[PDB]
């Protein structure tokens, strides 16, 4: 069924609330970890980081990684991971796909099979501003696992000023789906400003529509949004 909300004044709030809530998990006996990148956990991971928590008996799982890249690449989710988490600490074992593999469609089967053998005890997601959740954007079915995704030309646009030629900016990434990410025992959703009070309304108000990707979050057993003030305007 349910969905508890925790409202907060900002991000630094919702960040040591988020904080809190993975450390009881972890003392509560979470082993496997589903992650996020973006702008929104970023303070979660400075905490961390700084943090007496553990994770070398863990296994952690990003949603994400881009075709054509190798985790060595600074424009990379592997490389982003290393630097806000992984570095400072370690997990025993750390998936990302595999943006260097010879057939997209084995990496795909080959991460779904990851994720049946290690179940996400806790997953950390944002939202997007039009209500995507990772790489699944708006029209996207709930039945998808771990597939190929075009990225939208926003993405690319945004990914381009970071690459000294064009033909090197990645078009496409390898995603975990709907039906991957819902599959978490726990799912703790955080959305932080304005830009996000819009998504947080259709996920929380809307109808369950592919439209919405977020929408899907209303029929998990156990999702956790915290949000500030203004992300949460509209719920
Ligand atoms: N890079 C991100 C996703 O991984 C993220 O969850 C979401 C919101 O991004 P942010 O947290 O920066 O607002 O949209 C993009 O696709």
């Amino acid at each position: 069924g349910s969905m508890k909300t925790i409202k907060v004044k900002n991000k630094t709030e919702g960040s040591k609330v988020a904080f809190r809530m993975l450390e009881e998990e972890i003392t509560f006996g979470a082993k496997t970890l589903g992650l996020a990148t973006g702008s929104t956990p970023l303070e979660l991971y400075k905490e961390i980081r700084e943090s007496h928590l553990d994770f070398s008996d863990m296994v952690s799982i990003n949603l994400d990684e881009y075709v054509g890249l190798s985790a060595d690449d600074k424009q990379s989710y592997a490389y982003f991971m290393k630097q806000n988490l992984f570095a400072a600490k370690p997990f025993k074992k750390s998936y990302l796909p595999n943006g260097l593999a010879a057939d997209l469609a084995k990496e795909t089967e080959y991460y779904d099979q990851i994720l049946a053998q290690y179940p996400i005890d806790l997953q950390i997601l944002g939202i997007g501003r039009n209500a995507h959740i990772g790489f699944n954007e708006p029209g996207t079915a709930f039945s998808s696992q771990t597939h190929l995704v075009d990225l939208t030309p926003s993405t690319i646009a945004a990914n381009s000023r970071f690459f000294e030629k064009a033909e090197d900016v990645p078009k496409q990434a390898i995603s975990m789906g709907l039906a991957s990410i819902m599959s978490a025992k726990m799912i703790l959703l955080m959305a932080f400003g304005e830009e996000k009070a819009e998504a947080v309304a259709a996920m929380v108000k809307g109808p369950v529509t592919e439209e919405i990707p977020a929408s899907i979050l209303q029929t998990h057993p156990k999702v956790i949004l915290i949000v500030d003030e203004k992300a949460g305007a509209g719920i």
